[PDB]
């Protein structure tokens, strides 16, 4: 019946296989671009070619990627008023090459004296391609994701479903691809070369689309209803009445999907610092060696959890797209975000749990083991029993990452699409800043959970139980905003 | 509107205010007695009058506990078939008085030789009268939980669903009682008086039942339809067509409630082994004196879960009567226990980690504390901090402890009420048994989590992390089942 039809739309792509692989093509290659800047930015600025320190390498990370979040909402408003997408997205690959060029010519050193042979050595060049960078990837991570469901969103909303699967496993398999070949490059042949192969990227994934302008599907900008919406948005948010035709509609939609945004806050502030200090107990854990190029790169860490998520995608589709829709179960995003979240505090919990293991055992023994060029202090418990925890968040990133894009994307204006993503991705770095605040906050003097690289002096496991408390109290917040919202 | 209209329903009780109390005293009696009981009894069995083994007292008492859940669904079927459900508790609160009469003669020092003066010492007198009170227990309890909202049924739905809060709420009051006055008198003063006055409990609330024939609601007897559902089922279980009138129908609801109940068994299983194991472990933790009759019961721990239910039951009902509904929040009796269910294993998991540091703190230092006549070997770790777990737990039975009643009431055939509470409770003894196997399963020594009053040397943690995981797949499990029944 009703069943039967969706299970046929699922049947999705279908005609539209080259207008998605493009799109798919074009996200990863910048994912890849994206990963290789940010996995090994501190090491380069802090090595030969530059003498920044510690501190300074470190606010020159956190500037670049709050750019990348900050300029999103204005990356999408220039998409829908001024330009189309299509465009949009051109001019910011455009934007990001130029960036990008930056990099690999200070890195050789031939050419470092053309930009700055003549505190910080060459902060002008550095700053402005980290400027460009950081705009054209905001841009792009703001349009790209309504561009790609546009072509697949006339056969319904199970095609755009499907497709915001394989955009994940696009960006995760470029994850991967930078993290393990561009990230040791990188770091064990030379920086030239690992510089050289994500501008290459970054050009590659700009001819894409010059060759698939012929299959996309483009909608003309319309910058009338963004003045309409903003300019006399004061004169009123409701009962428009006689004046305006359906623009109140939007208005209502708008000033109803901005507390569900506002609600996932905690849930990008606990996501985070998961990435973090999931990362920062892997440095503390016995990790096996590979060989008898050294010192494998500590990027490598954080692959554990996208690869778990490759093997998930394909395999949930399956075992999610029959199974979960003739039994009509979990069909809302909103839902499913709520599902997330549980498996979110249950890695939390499976994390603490560890974590007081480790730090039980490392009062017995502790060993020496170097991961780029640091070693680091760890306990005699094997890496691999982390496996636990990168499942539950894995599961997590099943549900609540997918779920949310597709909530961004079908609870929106038709006409401010592309912007409602900007404030989604600019909500998302608001979260990722009040979680670097809260773990700047439990390092106090009175508390002390963080007071000090090595970490077998601070209790981590506290830190995860309190995670695991704000991810409960944001699942029962979100649960009654998604059942009012509803 | 119909919100309003709610509110108004829930301004229940009205002219019935008699004919509720009436029950609700004669609950707070009965639980008193069988808290009575069922405190102190191996410690009357192991002592001066009875000679018996630990394990032999302790196999009577599962017995004894066992029968009360085995002779729920035939005191069901007895007070729907052959009689009605007021002449029922009658002849079952007759029964539980005359098993309760034995209990004083055998303390008294006079009277013991007219029972048993001339292995087991008076095995036939303690078996005959624990068997008495098993039954009437059984056939109580099945039986006064429907006859109760009986009296409130007409004013729809929302008058049931207050008069189960204040029931819960007896039922608790009667348990503190019990465990307070009673538990402290058995033990400190003398057994004959101790045991005398659950005697007279039980014959008060004999009385209230004959004051009270006047105001109840009593429906006749109907065999018919348990002989039309049991002997002429095989010949079928839908799909009746010409043949029977609406019989399938109920059928069809015994058919479709069976999984329900079979899905919370698992919740029972971590229930009662959270009744169990939180006691001992209150016994290992510091526990601050009374005074300067010495040596406070045991019993008392078990207080603390109940002393908070007490102080939620008001306080909810009013905060969640309006908030709840006018808001339209959780008005199902599904989502509710599903809320439980996550509670429990909030619970769990705080224990978990209170119990991690116990066992981090003890092997420091030690500090020795009796408790009736039994030294525990404590650690430096005040009482006071089990308090968060309680909450968690206790809140749960703020849910899923009167949602499940609720639940098991509204979704019942009418001429079956008072048998399908028999089988709800008969799952919760197979839930409680197989709690029992599951304890007795980690003890071996393969695992030994439990090898061995001391539980200095047991992961207890293990134990609660274990019936935490346990939950959570027991909450997965029921949404599914809750969702697939709606
Ligand atoms: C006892 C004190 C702590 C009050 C507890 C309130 C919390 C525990 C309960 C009460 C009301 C509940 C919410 C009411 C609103 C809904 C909509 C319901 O359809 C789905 C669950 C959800 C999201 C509930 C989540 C849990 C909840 C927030
Ligand atoms: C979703 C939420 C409720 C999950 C519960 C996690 C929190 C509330 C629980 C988990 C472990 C609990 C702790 C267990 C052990 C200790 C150590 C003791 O020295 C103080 C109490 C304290 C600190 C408890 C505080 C509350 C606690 C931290
Ligand atoms: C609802 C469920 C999933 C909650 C998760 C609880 C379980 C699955 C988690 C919580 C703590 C985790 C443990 C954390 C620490 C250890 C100790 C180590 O020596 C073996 C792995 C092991 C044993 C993990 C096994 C999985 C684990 C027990
Ligand atoms: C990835 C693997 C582990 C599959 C995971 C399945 C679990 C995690 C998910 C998938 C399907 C989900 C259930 C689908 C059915 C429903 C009905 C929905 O209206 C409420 C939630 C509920 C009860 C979901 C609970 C969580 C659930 C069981
Ligand atoms: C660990 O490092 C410390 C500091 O250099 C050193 O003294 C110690 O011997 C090292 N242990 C091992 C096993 O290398
Ligand atoms: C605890 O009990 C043991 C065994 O009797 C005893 O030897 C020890 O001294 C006791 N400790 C205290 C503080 O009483």
């Amino acid at each position: 019946r009703r069943a039967a039809a969706a299970a046929a739309a699922a049947g999705a792509f279908a005609g539209r296989r080259a207008a998605c692989g493009a799109v798919l093509l074009t996200e990863l290659l910048e994912r890849a671009a994206f990963y290789g800047i940010t996995s090994n930015l501190v090491l380069f600025l802090n090595g030969a070619p530059f003498c920044w320190e510690g501190a300074q390498a470190s606010e020159a990370l956190l500037l670049f990627m709050g750019l990348t979040y900050l300029g999103s909402p204005f990356g999408g408003w220039l998409a829908d008023a001024r330009l189309g997408r299509a465009r949009a997205i051109l001019l910011s690959l455009a934007l990001y090459l130029l960036g990008m060029l930056a990099f690999p010519l200070l890195a050789a050193p031939a050419t470092r004296a053309a930009l700055c042979g003549s505190a910080r050595c060459c902060s002008p060049a550095t700053f402005a391609g980290l400027v460009l960078v950081g705009l054209g990837v905001a841009t792009v991570k703001a349009n790209i994701t309504p561009f790609g469901a546009d072509q697949v969103k006339d056969r319904g909303p199970e095609a755009t479903r499907r497709f915001f699967n394989w955009f994940y496993w696009s960006i995760n398999l470029g994850a991967i691809l930078s993290l393990g070949g561009i990230a040791y490059i990188q770091q064990n042949v030379s920086f030239v070369t690992g510089y050289a192969i994500p501008t290459v990227c970054v050009g590659l994934a700009f001819v894409v689309f010059l060759c698939g302008q012929s299959v996309f599907i483009t909608k003309p900008p319309d910058g009338s209803a963004f003045t309409d919406m903003f300019k006399i948005l004061t004169y009123s948010m409701s009962h428009g009445g006689p004046f305006t035709e359906e623009k109140v509609e939007d208005v209502k939609a708008l000033v109803k999907i901005v507390p569900v945004f506002l609600a996932l806050i905690p849930y990008w502030t606990v996501y985070f610092q998961m990435q973090t200090t999931y990362v920062l107990q892997s440095l503390h854990l016995r990790i096996p060696e590979i060989s008898n190029p050294h010192t494998l790169p500590a990027a490598w860490l954080t692959m554990f959890d996208a690869v778990l998520i490759l093997l998930l995608i394909p395999l949930k589709d399956k075992l999610v797209d029959p199974i979960l829709r003739r039994h009509g179960l979990l069909p809302s995003s909103l839902k499913r975000i709520a599902v997330g979240m549980f498996f979110v505090m249950c890695s939390a919990f499976a994390a603490g749990i560890l974590e007081s293991k480790r730090l039980n055992l490392v009062k017995e023994k502790t060993i020496n083991q170097t991961i780029g060029n640091v070693v680091y202090h760890a306990a005699d418990l094997s890496l691999w029993w982390q496996v636990p925890q990168y499942l539950l968040i894995g599961i997590s990133e099943i549900f609540a990452s997918i779920a949310g894009l597709e909530f961004a994307y079908s609870a929106a204006p038709k006409s401010m699409q592309s912007a409602i993503m900007g404030l989604f991705f600019f909500f998302s770095g608001v979260g990722s800043f009040v979680g670097s605040g809260l773990l700047a906050l439990v390092s106090i003097k009175a508390i002390g959970w963080m007071s000090s690289g090595n970490i077998n002096g601070c209790y981590l496991n506290y830190y995860f139980f309190l995670l695991a408390a704000i991810q409960g109290a944001t699942l029962l917040l979100f649960l009654i905003i998604s059942v009012k919202y509803d």
